[PDB]
């Protein structure tokens, strides 16, 4: 999780959080990272009543730190991998799916969307928000096409949302949930923008996010070429040190 | 403002889309602002029913209306001179049962009074359906191509160029609060992702000519539009082997209730 993700968070539980159905003591799951952040402000809008807040994560490490550090009445972690197969005594199990800006990072969408199928009870209700198209994507797409760093990143497919540079992805989504079996399908789209105050901030966030291997000498000079590239597409406000980045994003609703 | 193939396709994607949740009433008057550019006709009456009693077909674009005054005669079609940011003609206020807008409203710098002249142009219990753009990768190049050292000084007035939503947060909100502020009922504004792919980028450079407002020193014009190119490039949407463009732009749906 990072603050872009927190005040997304916010805003679609804002938006949204008054037309999520709840039955009486909700056996509700979470898929995000199992980091307490995005989690905590969940929990804040699910009804007092809920029976549990299953929270879950692809990393074994997260969950079993949460385990040991995370403390909440209603709230359990476990080990979870959206696109692996489900264990059997999680299927048909819940009331609610909720993930908060995760899915853009599952390649395998029809196959994560089907667990989340298959993990809702009847009548189970799936509230799921991702990116498609964004500004911090189109930097490593400029910084893919460089002769220096293109050779290290054959692989973009998979980083980028598989909703990139798709047009309309609410339908392209809206036709797996039809194909897997889900009615009610509510996908709407949204332009997004973010500021930041801090370019040594944001300068991080990218280290963290960045999942192409350089040479450790070579590093620096990658990162300092993709700061370049948000240069290149005039995002940096170089005269008060402010970073405003575009992104796109789809809310998914819909029932079991 | 002119209608091509992009605005083509946006037509036909909106209007398959929401061809169910828009409503006709028997004998419905129907205003539709956009190009004199017959087109529209010929996608509207795809949905429009054969009860209907007038399509009034306005531009701003005096020229336009002529045009199809002389050509194009649908029986039910009229055609007329209308800016939508300006004031109504008193004939019009309260006459129609529709009013149709496609890919026309993000020319539109007073977006509060324009929807205003749309509520005043409805009926009681009217519905509106319009689409308008928010960012796209086109405004983009020509921000790139304003911060530019030798023509930023031509293109300082881009705020009215560019559609009032190419910088906000959820432009489906603001547009949804403006809706509500002027009387609307039922309101539904909803923001799409859409990528558009031209294989002629000489057709692409003289959309481009087309659309500019920016006033350069005429003998500077080909070096202007050449860097204009140039930010497709930079922004890596142009397929140099294969001479295509694949943009991105963001658009919003309106539909809302008189």
């Amino acid at each position: 999780c990072n603050d872009v993700t927190r005040i997304d968070a916010i805003e679609s539980l804002t938006e949204y959080g008054s037309k999520l159905k709840f039955k009486p003591k909700a056996k509700v799951i979470e898929v995000g990272c199992a980091d307490g952040s995005v989690s905590n402000i969940l929990f804040q809008h699910l009804p007092k009543d809920i029976e549990l807040l299953l929270s879950c994560d692809k990393n074994e490490k997260a969950v079993q730190f949460a385990k040991e550090h995370y403390k909440n009445n209603k709230t359990a972690y476990r080990v979870l991998d959206i696109e692996g197969d489900l264990p059997e005594d999680l299927k048909g199990k819940f009331d609610n799916f909720i993930s908060l800006m995760t899915f853009h990072w599952v390649p395998q969408q029809e196959k994560a969307f089907r667990n989340v199928y298959d993990l809702l009870a009847e009548d189970g209700e799936c509230f799921l928000t991702l990116k498609s198209y964004s500004h911090i994507y189109h930097m490593f797409v400029l910084q893919s096409k460089s002769r220096k760093w293109g050779p290290f990143m054959k692989n973009m497919k998979n980083f980028l949302s598989p909703y990139y540079d798709l047009s309309m992805p609410d339908q392209h989504i809206a036709k797996i949930l039809k194909n897997v079996g889900f009615k009610n399908i509510d996908v709407r789209s949204k332009q997004k923008m973010y500021t930041f105050k801090n370019l040594e901030k944001f300068r991080g966030l990218m280290i963290g996010v960045n999942p192409f291997k350089v040479p450790e000498n070579e590093f620096e000079n990658y990162i300092d070429d993709l700061m370049e590239t948000a240069r290149t597409l005039r995002i940096i406000d170089e005269e008060n040190g402010t970073l405003s980045f575009l992104f796109n994003m789809n809310i998914v609703h819909c029932t079991k």
